[PDB]
DNA sequence: GACATGAGTGCC
DNA sequence: GGCACTCATGTC
DNA sequence: GACATGAGTGCC
DNA sequence: GGCACTCATGTC
C-alpha cells in the first residue's frame, strides 16, 4: 500500500536476518520476502507489513484500518527500524576495506524506544536468543492482545510494566535486580524522562541513562544504538566485541574504534558480522 | 509527491489561518491552497509543502531532495502539525453543541517538540503578531540557512542556541530573564530532558516542565497542547479564557471544564475562536 | 557533687513547672525542689539529678556513677537546659515592662537535640499534655533502660528509631505521617545532618530543616528554640501567639516582634506566659 | 579552680608534647606543666588553662572572666580534648601487646570541629611545623583578639572564614583548592552542615565530607579521629602509616587493623609513635 | 552486564 | 593526598 | 506571564 | 501542624 524509497545497495538478506534472530513470538514475524508485527501509537493499534522491492528500491508498508489514523508515525517508525535514511556511498567509502564485504549493510533501529530499552536489558550478560525468549515471556504476561489479530500481542506498554510485580518477572526468568530494572524504565517512559527519539547530545544523554538503575555503560551504548540509532557509537564492553579484540581493554578497543568516527555504529556491525576480523597487524 | 489521508470535515481555511497568523517570516509561507517551511531532520534539510486536496479527502506532501532520506519522519511531522488523525465524529459527539459551528476545527501542533518549546516561550505576556516578528529575528540569527532554497531557513537548534549569549538574544526584544529561558530549553532539549513527543503521564511532565527557569503553568500547558498535542488540556490561566469566563477564578474555569473531559484541548480551541461565547448557568 | 551557678534573678519555680508539664514518665522526674532524668552520653549511661540552691544562687548536679567518666559534657547538658549563661540584666533591659512581671524567666533549652527534635515533632497540634504522654509510649517502646535504675528509662536514640517500624510508632496514637517524621529525624541524626548544636546561621539552618519530611515553620522554629536554644526567634505561627494578636496573620505578628530584636526567642516567653497582654495597635 | 577527673595512667608528657608541635602561636600555650588557648563559646571569650595534678588524678580548668557564663560548656571542650573520658585498661585490655609500651596514651582530640577541620585541612601535605604556622597565618589574618589578654586570638569564626578573599588565603602560603576548601567547610559550617558533633554513623557521616572540594579520605578521617573523637577509625592512607606496613595496599593495611577493633584510633596513635614497629610478617 | 571495592597511575 | 581515569575482582 | 510573599482552605 | 493547592498583589 504505502511505499518509500531507499538507495541501493541494501542488503534485506543480511537485515530480516538480523531481525529473524531477535524476534519477539506474537509480536514479530520475519519471513525471507517480509517483516511484519504488531505495532500501538498512542491507542491506536494493529499489524504493519513491510516488504522490499529489490527490483525497484521501495519499500511497500501495509496498516491494518486500526493504524490508518496515525498512518505516517507509523511509517516514520518503519524508516527509523530500516534505515531508509542512510547514504552507502558516504559509510561504505569513509569505512573502506572494513564495509567492502557487505556494502549493503544497515543499523537495525526500533520502531520505539520504550520496547528498544527493556530488550536491551533483558539482553543483558544472555544469549541473542535467550533474551528472545525472555522478552517473549514479558511480552505475553504483559502485552495487550489485538482484537482484530488475536494470533499478535502489542509489547507490554510502559504503563503495564510500571504496575508489575518486581517477582512476577523475575519468575518469569531474570533477578530481582533486572526486573527492577525494567519497572523503573517504565516510569522514566510515563514521566517522558526516557529520550524517544535521539538527542543532541547522544553522550550526555548516554551519561544520564547510565545513573538508571540496571543501565550501565554496555546497555546505554547498545540502546543509544538501537534505540536512538545513534550512528557513532561503538561498543567496546561487548562480549562479541571483546573477542574480535583479543586481549585488549575497553578503552583499548574504543582507542582503536576512533578511526572509524564518525560511522563508529556501522564499523560496530561490520566487526559482529565478519568472521575472520582481526585488528590491523601493524 | 507524497499523500495523506484525513477524516472530513476539515476546516483548512480555520487552519490556515491559524498558522498564518502565527507564520514566522523564512521560515513558514502560509497561503490559502498551500502551507510550505523549511524543515531540518538530524542534519537533512529541505523545504515541505503541504497541499490539501478537499474534493479526495487527501494531504499531498512534497518534499524537496534533502528531505527525501527521511520523507517518512517528515510525513510524520506535518501529520501532527495537521491534527490528520482526529475522527471529528467522535470529537464532536462528545463536545455537543459547543463545536457544532465548527465541526471542521483540529488541533494545530508543531513539527518539533523543540520549536514549539522556542515560539511558547517567545509567545509570552506579547500580542501574537508581535510574537511572530520577534521569532522570527531568533530565526533569522540562528537560522541554518538552506543552500538550495536560500529564500527559506532553518528554525533555530538547540545547540545553535543553547551556545547563545543571552545579551545577544535580550538584544532581539525581550527581557533577560526570558532570554535565559531559552538558553536553558535549549540545553534540556540538548539532554534529552525535553521530552519531543507526548509522555504517557502528561500531567507529571508538565509539573516537571514547570520547574524549568521562565515556564509557569500557562507556558507548559500550551506547550503540551500544541509540542505534544495532548488532547485534554485546558487553558485556565490564558488570557483570553480569563474574559470568556467572566470573574471566574482558574479553579472555577478549570472545575467548569471538566465536562468536556477527554477532549478539553478541542473545547478550548471552540471558545477560544468564539467571539462572545459564554459559559451557562451551571 | 558537682556545682554550676547563675545570674540572679532566676525564676526556678517557672523552669520546674514549665519542665513538669512536659515530663516525660520514666525518663524523667520533676520535683518543686528539684529535677531529674535519664542521661546517656555514648554507651555512658546513668541519672542525673539537679537541686538548685537559691540561697547560693547555684545548681548543684549529680551523677550517676554511669556518667563520671563524661561528667563535663553532662555538666554542659545541664547548663544548656537551664540557660545559666543567661544575664537577665541584658534581656529584662531589652525588653523594658515585657518582662518585668517575670525577670527570672530563662529559657528552656534541652539536654540533647536530637531528643528535643523528636519532642517538637510530637508536640505538633496535640497538647502539652498529649505530647507528654505520646512521646511516653515512644520511650517505653525504644528506650534503653538502666540496669542500675530500673524505674528510669534512656530516650530512645537515633539508631532504634531509624529502624523503627513506620506502623508500630503509628499504633501508639499518631499519624503515619508523623512517624515517618520521627525515622526521618533519626536517619538525619545518625548520618550527621541534623545540627545538634546552633549553627552561625539559623535562618539557614531551619530553611533546611523544613525540608525534611514532617518538619515544618512552626517545628523547625520551636526545635531552634529550645534545641538550640537560639535567643532570637518568634513563632508567629504559634496557636497560642495568634490568639495573643487577635486579626493579625503571621508576617504582621513578625513585623511586630522585630522591635524586641536580638531577644525575639525571650519575648516570646513572656508574651507565652502572660495571659493579659496585647500588642500596642500602631 | 575547676577540676576533672581522669582515670590512671595518663602521659601527659606524650599528650603535650602532641599538642605542643601543632601549637598555633597567638592560640594556644604549651608548656611542661600546662596547655592554654584562646576561646570563643558564642559572644563570650577568654583564656582557658589546664593544668594537669599527677598526684590526685586530676586536671585543673581555669577561665578568664569572659568565660564563667558558659563554664561547663567550656569544660566539656577541655574533656574532649584530653580525653578524660577513656578509660585506659579498656582500650590496653583490647589492644593488647601493641600499647603495652604507653599504657597511658590518650586520643588529643579538639575543643571545635570547625577549627579542627580547617586544622585538617591547612595540614594537608605539609609538615606538622609548616601546619602550624601556616594556620597561625589564617588565624591572625582574620581572628578575633580578647581585650584583656592581648597576645591571645580566638580562632577564626565560620562566618569570618566564609567572607575570605579566596586569594588573601592563597597569599598567607597555600594553594587554590586548599583556600576554597576552608572556604567550602566555612561555610558548610555557619548553614550546619558540618557536624560539630560525633555522628551515630560515622562511616556515613565521612562519606559524606569526601564530597567537600578538598577534603579526601585521609582528611575525611583524621577529621573523624580528632574533631569527632571517633575511636575507632584507621588511616590507611597516611603517610608514615604506610611506611609502618611497609609495601602493603590501603586495603591490606585496613585488613591488619581490624584486628584492633573496636579502638583502631588508639591502636592508630600506637603505630605513628613506635618507631621499629612493623606488622606480623605470619 | 551492573555495581561496589581496590588499586596505581598520574596530574595540581 | 585531593581527585579523574581506568582495570581487575567478586556477588547477584 | 513568570515569580516571589503571603494569606485561605481542605485533607491528611 | 504539615502541606498541596488556591487566590490575590506587586515587580520585572
Amino acid at each position: 500500500m504505502y511505499t518509500l524509497n531507499w538507495q541501493p545497495p541494501y542488503d534485506w538478506s543480511w537485515m530480516l536476518g538480523f531481525l529473524a534472530a531477535r524476534a519477539v513470538s506474537s509480536v514479530e514475524t520475519v519471513a525471507d520476502s517480509y517483516y511484519a508485527r504488531s505495532l500501538a501509537v498512542g491507542e491506536y493499534r494493529g499489524v504493519v507489513t513491510a516488504i522490499p522491492d529489490i527490483a525497484r528500491h521501495t519499500l511497500h508498508i501495509n496498516l491494518s484500518a486500526g493504524l490508518e489514523p496515525v498512518a505516517a508515525e507509523c511509517l516514520a517508525k518503519m524508516s527509523r527500524l530500516f534505515d531508509l535514511q542512510c547514504n552507502p556511498q558516504i559509510v561504505n567509502g569513509a569505512l573502506g576495506r572494513l564495509g567492502a564485504a557487505r556494502p549493503g549493510l544497515r543499523l537495525p533501529g526500533c520502531v520505539d524506544a520504550f520496547e528498544q530499552g527493556v530488550r536491551a536489558i533483558l539482553g543483558q550478560l544472555v544469549s541473542v536468543a535467550m533474551a528472545a525468549k525472555l522478552t517473549a515471556r514479558v511480552a505475553q504476561l504483559y502485552g495487550e492482545r489485538l482484537d482484530d489479530f488475536p494470533e499478535y500481542i502489542c509489547f507490554p506498554t510502559p504503563q503495564r510494566l510500571a504496575a508489575a510485580d518486581p517477582q512476577a518477572l523475575k519468575a518469569l526468568g531474570m533477578p530481582l535486580k533486572r526486573a527492577e530494572a525494567l519497572i523503573h524504565l517504565a516510569n522514566a517512559a510515563l514521566e517522558g524522562t526516557l529520550p524517544m527519539t535521539i538527542p543532541g547530545d547522544v553522550e550526555q544523554a548516554m551519561k544520564t541513562l547510565q545513573t538508571f538503575p540496571g543501565i550501565g555503560r554496555w546497555t546505554a551504548n547498545y540502546f543509544a544504538l538501537r534505540g536512538w540509532q545513534a550512528k557513532d557509537v561503538f561498543l567496546p564492553d561487548d562480549y562479541l566485541i571483546k573477542q574480535r579484540f583479543p586481549g585488549m581493554t575497553p578503552a583499548q578497543i574504543r582507542r582503536y574504534a576512533e578511526r572509524w568516527k564518525p560511522w563508529r555504529s556501522y564499523a560496530l556491525l561490520h566487526i559482529w558480522y565478519t568472521e575472520g576480523w582481526q585488528p590491523d597487524e601493524a
